């Protein structure tokens, strides 16, 4: 056997034997989450069950794209590092479990507790995910769901990405942009203005967008565009930033909604400096970039990481790209026989691989050449 079974959210919950589980974290649409240690090296891991995998393609789509997408961006300080995976039945196996790098509090939960946060903590935050997030658009994956509930934080206020069930596909080509694939749908607070207003534009301007909502919800602590459906959130929307100018009106692909826009009254922006008025200018001149209404006028993650407002932070040397893009070939299979062979697949081929001139340089080559001379 070599596992143990525990009993947490009323279910099995069945582990590698080194481990012990310690606490229930949570359980979502996708499965449950604990966290364990390993007993012989006291390190902690958060495990997810994911849990009814075949019981809907959708289901089974969105296991197969969160397990790849974590292989692909292990190794990032500011994305939670996936360490192993295990299927403990494979036989009829509805679930796959994985082995996460646990951390201790969410942004979400910090803004909640309403502990004191520093504009040096905000400067950080927002480093960290805009780090995270280079490394990902890098390999040409969009997020697209970021919001302070996904950026899991520790005690050292360090900030790590997580979730990348959501993510999506981008590419320079539009025909092939357009036939990523996106199954479900994103947070409605958080989520960008043109995919309501259908720009037809995807691109890696809509993370931006939801980075920017995560640094207003810091300044005033609490989400910023809290609208309760769709109409709701453009209305607040453009109650701060105003009526867009023709030529972004004109960019609203869907008639209902150009329509209904170019037919409000008139609406001057509201200035961040007046909505947060304590605030660090440089935190407010970052927040409007990344809050431009319009994606072709939204500041890009390279341009926000050179920002005075990160400056202390930025050490471009230290914000590594991904060495590859990320293949979205298998979005297309539509087979779940097919999913459950390349689930496996992924499973036994990770676990396989997780169990596998400078200064010196210089002397050790002239000391060599000093000793190996004459004689
Ligand atoms: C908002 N988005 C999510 O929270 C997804 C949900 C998700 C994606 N795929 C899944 C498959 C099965 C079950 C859940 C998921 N969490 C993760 O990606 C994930 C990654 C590394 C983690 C490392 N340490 C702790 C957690 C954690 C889990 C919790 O339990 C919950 F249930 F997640 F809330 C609650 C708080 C936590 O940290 C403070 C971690 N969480």
């Amino acid at each position: 056997q070599g596992r143990k079974i525990f009993k947490v959210f009323n279910q099995d919950f069945i582990v590698d034997e080194r481990y012990t589980v310690t606490k229930e974290l949570g359980q979502g649409a996708y499965g449950i989450v604990c966290a364990a240690v390993n007993n012989q090296t006291s390190e902690g891991v958060a495990i997810k069950k994911v849990t009814n995998v075949f019981s809907k393609k959708i289901l089974a789509k969105r296991a197969l794209r969160e397990i790849k997408l974590l292989q692909h961006f292990r190794g990032h300080r500011n994305i939670t590092c996936l360490y192993d995976m295990d299927i403990p039945r494979p036989d009829n196996f509805n679930e796959t479990y994985l082995y996460e790098e646990l951390m201790e509090c969410d942004l979400a939960a910090i803004i909640r507790s309403g502990q004191p946060l520093t504009d040096a903590h905000f400067q950080s935050f927002i480093y960290q995910i805009l780090c995270g997030l280079k490394y990902i658009h890098s390999a040409n994956v969009l997020h697209r769901d970021l919001k302070p509930g996904n950026l899991l934080v520790n005690a050292d206020c360090e900030l790590k990405i997580c979730d990348f069930g959501l993510a999506r596909g981008f590419s320079v080509d539009p025909e092939e942009n357009a036939g990523y694939m996106t199954e479900y749908v994103a947070t409605r607070w958080y989520r960008a203005p043109e995919i309501m207003l259908s720009f037809q534009s995807y691109t890696k301007a809509i993370d931006v967008w939801s980075v920017g909502c995560i640094l207003a919800e810091l300044l005033g602590g609490r989400p910023f565009f809290k609208g309760r459906d769709y109409v709701d959130q453009l209305n607040q929307i453009l109650h701060i930033l105003g009526t867009p100018n023709e030529e972004t009106l004109s960019r609203i692909g869907s008639p209902r909604a150009q329509e209904y826009v170019r037919n409000l009254p008139f609406m001057a922006k509201k200035p961040f400096p007046t909505l947060f008025p304590n605030a660090n200018p440089d935190a407010l001149d970052l927040l409007d970039r990344m809050l431009a209404f319009d994606p072709s006028s939204r500041i890009s993650v390279e341009q926000a990481l050179e920002h005075p407002y990160l400056h202390i932070w930025h050490d471009a040397s230290d914000e590594p790209d991904c060495p590859t893009t990320f293949n979205f070939d298998f979005e297309v299979v539509e087979d779940v026989g097919e999913m459950r062979k390349m689930i496996l697949d992924e499973v036994y081929r990770f676990r396989q691989l997780v169990r596998t001139q400078e200064y010196v340089g210089q002397m050790n080559d002239l000391e060599a050449e000093l000793a190996g001379g004459l004689d």
